[PDB]
RNA sequence: GGCUGUCGUCAGCUCGUGUUGUGAAAUGUUGGGUUAAGUCCCGCAACGAGCGCAACCCUUAUCCUUUGUUGCCAGCGGUCC
C-alpha cells in the first residue's frame, strides 16, 4: 500500500504517555507508531510548511545526532540552507548575540591557510 | 594619600549575554584525562571575555658578526728576556 517496510517503529518501555492517540500496535515491547492515521500528519508539517518554505525562508535544520549527523549536512547546506549535524551548541539562537563572535571568527580565519 | 608586609608565586579571582530558580543564588569556573599551573585537550546550557599563571625584560650556558685600546699574544723576529 505505502511505504512503510523502510521502516517499523522504535522504541519500547520508555516511550512516554504523552503519545497515545496513534499506536499502530505493540510488539517486542517496542511501540509503532500508528502510520495509519499518521498519513495526515507527513504531509501537514509539509503543507503549513510549504507557504513558509516556498516564501524563501532561512531554513534551519539540526541533525546533531550522530546516528545521522554528516547523513544530513547535505540535505541542507548542501541543498542550499542550514544545518548543525556536528555537535549543537548552547545560545546558538537565545544567545545568538555572544554567538556571532565565534561565527564571525570561522569566517576572517578562513584566509589562514 | 602614598607606600609596604601577609597568605602567596597560591592558582586563583571575576564579569557581560543566555538560561534555571519566587528568591537568596546557580551555571561558566563542574566534570575525564593532563600540567608547575583556571596548563592543554575532551565533554557540557552554556557562549565569550577581563585581571592572574605561560610570553616579551634581565642574566647565565653555548656559536657567529664586528670592534680591537688600557685588553690578547698565538706563527715572526727582536729583545735589558
Ligand atoms: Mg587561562
Amino acid at each position: 500500500m505505502l511505504k512503510a517496510g523502510v521502516h517499523f517503529g522504535h522504541q519500547t518501555r520508555y516511550w512516554n504517555p504523552k503519545m497515545k492517540p496513534f499506536i499502530f500496535g505493540a510488539r517486542n515491547k517496542v511501540h509503532i507508531i500508528n502510520l495509519e492515521k499518521t498519513v495526515p500528519m507527513f504531509n501537514e508539517a509539509l503543507a503549513e510548511l510549504n507557504k513558509i518554505a516556498s516564501r524563501k525562508g532561512k531554513i534551519l535544520f539540526v541533525g546533531t545526532k550522530r546516528a545521522a549527523s554528516e547523513a544530513v549536512k547535505d540535505a541542507a547546506l548542501s541543498c542550499d540552507q542550514f544545518f548543525v549535524n556536528h555537535r549543537w551548541l548552547g545560545g546558538m539562537l537565545t544567545n545568538w548575540k555572544t554567538v556571532r563572535q565565534s561565527i564571525k571568527r570561522l569566517k576572517d580565519l578562513e584566509t589562514q591557510s
